[PDB]
This record gives C-alpha cells, sequence and structure tokens, in this order.
C-alpha cells in the first residue's frame, strides 16, 4: 500500500513506477478499474502504453503521449506470497497556456472607449494579465478584458497580454493601438533679432496623423520664397524665417497646426 | 585709450577741459572737426554734447565703419597742450548673406552645405545639425557630409558669431532619400468566424507605395471580401471573414522611386 504522484506535460513520455517482489512475483498495472496490463499480457488497445522494463524486477508503465484524458490513480497490484502490494500513482497531465483569440492592431480616435480583449486555454486554466508597454509601469488587474474609457493620445502603444499557469513559459501577444487626435502645438517661441537681421519663429506641435504647418500674420497667409521669408516644414515643427525685420515686420505673427481630425492656433509677436 | 561702438549708436569721445578760459579741439586723424564752439567738419552727425562748461565731448551720431580711426582732443594750458587720442573701432553685427537653399539628395551622395556671413570683427560660422542623435561639426562656411545617411537629413543650423550683438542664425532643410525598409510585419488571431489582420509597417523616402500578393496574385482592396488600407509609414491587409480559403504565405511590398523590398508572412 503505497502512493505517488507524478505531473508531465502534454506529450511528453511518463513512467510510472512499479517493483515486483522477487522471483515468481507478477505485476499487474490498473487505470482506475480497467486493466492494462497483468505479467505479459497487454489489455488495453492503446499504443501509447508499454511497460518500460529495465531490470529483471521493473515492471513501470511506459504511457507515450499523455492527454489531459489520462488524468487520474493508476494502481499496480503485485503478487507475493501474501497480501499483494499496492503501488498508487495519481497521474496529472499539464498543458502550457495558449493565447487563442486577441484583439488585432488598431487605429482608434482620442477619447473614445476602447476593449482589448485576450482568450487563452491551458491546464491549469491561465491567468491573463494585461499590460501597457510605456514608462509607466502601469499594472493592470488581472481579466480577459482590458476597458480603456476616454482613451487619451498618450495611452497608445503596444499592449501585452500574459496568460500564465504557472506550468512552463506563459504564452505573451501584443496589440498596437494608434490614437488620432487633433493637433497641439506644444511650444512657439520666437528667437532674438538684431533689426538688419534675421528672425526665426518655432512652432513645435505634435498629431497623429502628422499635422500640416501653416503660417500667417493678421489674416494673410505666408508663402515660402515670396515677400523675403523661409518656411521651412519637418514632421514635427514648423520655422518660419524673416530675412531682413525692417519695422515694417512687427507684429502678431500666427502658427496653424492642422490634420484630418481638427486644427489649432498660437500667435506670438516678432521680437 | 580705446572704445568700441557697434554701428548705429551714438558715439561719445570724452575730453575735458581745464580750469579758466581753456578751449578745446577734436581732430579725426589730422583733419579738424571742432575748435572751441566753431565747426569744420560738415558732417551733420558730429556736434559737441555739453553737460557742464568743462565738457568738451565729441557727439558723433550714427556712427559707420568710416569714423573708425584715432580721434584727438587738444587742449591748450599754460605748457605743451594736453591730449586725449581716443581710438574709435566701430563693430557690426554678423549677418547670413547666402546659404544653402533646401535640398533633396539620395542615400550615399556627397552633400556640402555653405553659409558665409559679414560682421566686424569676421565672424566665426557654426555648423549644428539640430536632432537627438548628431554630432558637432568644425567651425566654418563649408560642412562637408560624404556618404549621407538617411539619419543624416533634418535641420542644418548655421550660427555666425562675433561677440558683437546678438548672432545671425539661419537655418536648411535636407531630405534624404533612400529605398524602401519593411520594418515589421504582423498578424493577429486566426479564427474563422472572426476578423483577420496583417499590419506591415515601411520606411522609405519618398513614402512607399504598398501592394499586397496571396501566393504571388496580387491582391486588390475589393477582392473577396479582404480590404487594404495604405497609409504613410503602414499597410493594413484585413481579411473579413477568415476562411479555410485565405491561409498561405501573404507578401507584403513596397516601393518608391529607388528601389522596393518585400516581407511574407503565413496564417496559420
Ligand atoms: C485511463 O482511463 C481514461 C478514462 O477511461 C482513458 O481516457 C479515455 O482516453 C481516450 C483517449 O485519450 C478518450 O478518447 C477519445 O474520445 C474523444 C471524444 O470524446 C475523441 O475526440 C478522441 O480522439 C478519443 O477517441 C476517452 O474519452 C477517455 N475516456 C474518458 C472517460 O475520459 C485513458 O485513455 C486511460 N489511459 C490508458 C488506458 O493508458
Ligand atoms: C573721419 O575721417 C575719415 C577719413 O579720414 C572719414 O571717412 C570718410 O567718411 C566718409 C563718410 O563718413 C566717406 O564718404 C562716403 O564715401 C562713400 C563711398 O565710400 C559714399 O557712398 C558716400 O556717399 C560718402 O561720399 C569717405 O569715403 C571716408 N574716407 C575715408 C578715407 O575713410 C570719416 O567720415 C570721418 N568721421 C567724422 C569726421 O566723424
Ligand atoms: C565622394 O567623395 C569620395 C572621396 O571623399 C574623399 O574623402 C573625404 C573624406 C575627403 O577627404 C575628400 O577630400 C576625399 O576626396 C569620392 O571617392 C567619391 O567619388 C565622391 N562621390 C561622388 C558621387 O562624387
Ligand atoms: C464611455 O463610457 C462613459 C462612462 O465611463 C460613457 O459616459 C460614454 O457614453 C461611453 N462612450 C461610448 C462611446 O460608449
Ligand atoms: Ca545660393
Ligand atoms: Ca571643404
Amino acid at each position: 500500500a503505497a502512493v505517488d504522484n507524478m505531473m508531465v506535460r502534454k506529450g511528453d513520455t511518463a513512467v510510472l513506477r512499479c517493483y515486483l517482489e522477487d522471483g515468481a512475483s507478477k505485476g499487474a498495472w490498473l487505470n482506475r478499474s480497467s486493466i492494462i496490463f497483468a505479467g505479459g499480457d497487454k489489455w488495453s488497445v492503446d499504443p501509447r502504453v508499454s511497460i518500460s522494463t529495465l531490470n529483471k524486477r521493473d515492471y513501470s508503465l511506459q504511457i507515450q503521449n499523455v492527454d489531459v484524458t489520462d488524468d487520474g490513480p493508476y494502481t499496480c497490484s503485485v503478487q507475493t506470497q501474501h497480501t499483494p502490494r499496492t503501488m498508487q500513482v495519481h497521474l496529472t497531465v499539464q498543458v502550457p497556456p495558449k493565447i487563442y483569440d486577441i484583439s488585432n492592431d488598431m487605429t482608434v480616435n482620442e477619447g473614445t472607449n476602447v476593449t482589448l480583449t485576450c482568450l487563452a486555454t491551458g491546464k491549469p486554466e491561465p491567468s491573463i494579465s494585461w499590460r501597457h508597454i510605456s514608462p509607466s509601469a502601469k499594472p493592470f488587474e488581472n481579466g480577459q478584458y482590458l476597458d480603456i474609457y476616454g482613451i487619451t493620445r498618450d495611452q497608445a502603444g503596444e499592449y501585452e497580454c500574459s496568460a500564465e499557469n504557472d506550468v512552463s513559459f506563459p504564452d505573451v501577444r501584443k496589440v498596437k493601438v494608434v490614437v488620432n487626435f487633433a493637433p497641439t502645438i506644444q511650444e512657439i517661441k520666437s528667437g532674438t533679432v538684431t533689426p538688419g537681421r534675421s528672425g526665426l519663429i518655432r512652432c513645435e506641435g505634435a498629431g497623429v496623423p502628422p499635422p500640416a504647418f501653416e503660417w500667417y500674420k493678421g489674416e494673410k497667409k505666408l508663402f515660402n520664397g515670396q515677400q523675403g521669408i523661409i518656411i521651412q516644414n519637418f514632421s514635427t515643427r514648423s520655422i518660419l524665417t524673416v530675412t531682413n525685420v525692417t519695422q515694417e515686420h512687427f507684429g502678431n505673427y500666427t502658427c496653424v497646426a492642422a490634420n484630418k481630425l481638427g486644427t489649432t492656433n498660437a500667435s506670438l509677436p516678432l521680437n
């Protein structure tokens, strides 16, 4: 009368141990109450099941390509002069986790309500954790679903779903969320200007899609290479250069950043 | 004695008289400007600034580089006249008068940016690449860039300073073209009864044009329920319903004027 446990991943080869009682002593394996082997004779038809015999008294049960259906107690009854000896083995077949459905990469507008979904299998059933890959760690409470109400431009990026069950390495998939928003002028600063020399105005801006920059002065649009000015537009900024800053140039300049979702303005005088 | 007065300012060359009936006289190198209250110069900029009676200072308005040189004030006295020679030095803030215009070049070409400026003293010209990852460049009118890479594009700043007033600063936009590169291609969950997606992120200047091929067969935006969304930096293939007929190796292609490139990915 003995008991033992054994845990094996799905697919592995299990070897349930059993020892015979010297010569003229045979063994027999049971599956709950179904006979698998008795001595050298096989009762099971499962080709995965065999007897692994290394020593003359080794009567271990060898199950190949184990599956979750094999879970349960296996009993080895050993013949003897007196009451047979019973060695019982509880087989538990575990399955690594695997995500089988996750929200696909998306593009949404700022302020909308988003819900990410992640579903995974595994034995034991896995715990599903969400995580936002950003300098702000912000570990999110567990759950298959991550609700994001009023999504901000700062909440964009890759989101990581992690399904763990302590069996093996957890499965990890990602989702790319792009948040579109109307442009925002973060800064507008002009440089010093010697009278006869040139003047510069930076206009830093953000926006998804990237914003198109325009420059104005009193409702009149300024153009590159016309009237003695130079507008150089970059991905995140635009620079207005006034060649010769005479007294007839002072005034309020206005930078404009617009995309598909909206616009924005910012004014500044020329020093 | 020396004095520095940048162009346009009003210069006041100081010369104080001795007590009693002592008159002064100002010279320009060796040309007489004033003698007492009488003016020899015709320059209307030149006058005598007098606070108290002993003040015989010379007031030059709107100074120019032509006024550079020594000025001498001779004041009569009981013995040899007393002199107060002052060397006037007129300085000029720097001014860029020619700078390379915004340009577009291919990757690997040899580029030379130019920036020329005047100023008194002659200004030092500094080139600077406005980029998070960049190394400053030696001063000089010319910035040589051999084998320009896509990472060397962006905003270049010429700054000409001579410590007089504020420095002049102009900029140049350099665009570097290069053949497109597919940085990533990723598919989501493959499951009948759900939507399938394949994103294809790519870079390229000019921006690349995206094409999709299913097992060497081109795909169209409305061919058997599929949807192709082409953006500036990525293309997304959306299979409405993932039937068994859509399984296979999908191929994203990104091409521009300078070249092309592809990247494949299977579904299950
Ligand atoms: C130990 O005993 C258990 C329980 O009797 C055996 O599990 C039985 O295992 C087989 C094969 O793993 C299962 O069969 C299958 O049926 C499903 C449909 O239900 C089919 O999709 C599969 O292809 C396969 O034909 C069977 O359901 C399962 N019985 C129970 C009650 O769960 C196990 O095989 C035994 N181990 C041995 C003999 O080594
Ligand atoms: C002090 O003396 C010097 C010379 O001893 C004077 O420089 C002279 O300055 C005048 C104007 O200030 C110059 O004349 C101009 O010439 C330009 C062309 O160069 C012309 O476009 C103008 O219309 C004007 O005619 C003159 O050339 C220059 N001579 C020299 C030798 O430098 C200076 O003006 C005197 N400053 C005083 C008295 O405050
Ligand atoms: C680009 O320049 C190559 C040589 O650059 C040379 O190396 C630099 C560092 C300087 O020392 C310069 O004086 C040298 O001449 C040429 O071999 C190459 O042909 C040039 N490319 C083109 C398109 O002309
Ligand atoms: C998002 O959720 C808020 C409450 O958190 C609700 O007021 C709003 O109507 C929701 N928006 C959508 C589009 O469901
Ligand atoms: Ca030129
Ligand atoms: Ca050179």
